[PDB]
């Protein structure tokens, strides 16, 4: 677990978001992806 801006099995931060799961960091920042920044 470390490249979380890469094509992972999930959506990297730099992506769009439909729910946590879909997030690598399974944060769901208003609909996009983000690290432990759930602040906006």
């Amino acid at each position: 677990m470390t490249p979380f801006w890469r094509g992972v099995s999930l959506r990297p931060i730099g992506a769009s978001c439909r729910d946590d799961s879909e997030c690598i960091t399974r944060l769901c920042r208003k609909r996009r992806c983000s690290l432990s920044v759930a602040q906006e």
